[PDB]
């Protein structure tokens, strides 16, 4: 039973908690947990390539993609590993988060603790968008919150 | 080619940028960069085991300790694979960390991405203070400042 976890903490009033359960090797991760402080509305949930908070959550770098893909939805066969999609608040700016994800992992190539778990401003389009940046980023904008996975007990 | 990056944050402000480089998984890790206010003198400085700063450092847990060993200093046999031993602060609160360890890792069973690096309230005393509190945590108390260490670029 392995199991992570990410506090998310930003410039501003985004703050979360993230938790990750994965029962088996090369089983699907169950992510769940709470974001506060948001807009209401869909917010871009990626993990970010390298677990370094040096300068904020800009030091994270790309979507982590180990496997060179595009930029998609979790749903997609086309997806970066670190594509997790939207979290969506309510009119109190509150996400309640309950994901099950089989392409990230909590150990091997696609292992995710060390990384970055982010938070974005606007929603990411899954890569359905009307431009090139779809397909990188899903134009999900800045980086209200983030935080390093780390090993949970 | 492994780096890692950890920032620690605390009360104070205790504030910390430790980077980690490892050039073969067979290899030391070296350790360095500088930690601010903090008070003059020893600090005990460890890798805790769990990367979980959800209550704050406590969160953490114990030393990292894969192979059931008693506390020590970096240069013991019988450490903790987390036991860095001590920083040391000038009369600015400032702690420039030169560190190399070869019990530490970036990767295998001795891993300390995803895992809290902490900076400590008082002296770690590498377990020879005599008291059975010495043989665990070398008497270092509080928690002064934590982060989860993450990959790098
Ligand atoms: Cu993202
Ligand atoms: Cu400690
Ligand atoms: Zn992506
Ligand atoms: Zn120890």
């Amino acid at each position: 039973a392995t199991k992570a976890v990410c506090v998310l903490k930003g410039d501003g009033p985004v703050q979360g908690i993230i938790n990750f359960e994965q029962k088996e090797s090369n089983g699907p991760v169950k992510v769940w947990g709470s974001i506060k402080g948001l807009t209401e509305g869909l917010h871009g949930f990626h993990v970010h390539e390298f677990g370094d908070n040096t300068a904020g959550c800009t030091s994270a770098g790309p979507h982590f993609n180990p496997l060179s893909r595009k930029h998609g939805g979790p749903k997609d066969e086309e997806r970066h590993v670190g594509d997790l999609g939207n979290v969506t608040a309510d009119k109190d700016g509150v996400a309640d988060v309950s994901i099950e994800d089989s392409v990230i992992s909590l150990s091997g190539d696609h292992c995710i603790i060390g990384r970055t778990l982010v938070v974005h401003e606007k929603a990411d389009d899954l890569g359905k968008g009307g431009n090139e940046e779809s397909t990188k980023t899903g134009n999900a904008g800045s980086r209200l919150a983030c935080g390093v996975i780390g090993i949970a007990q």
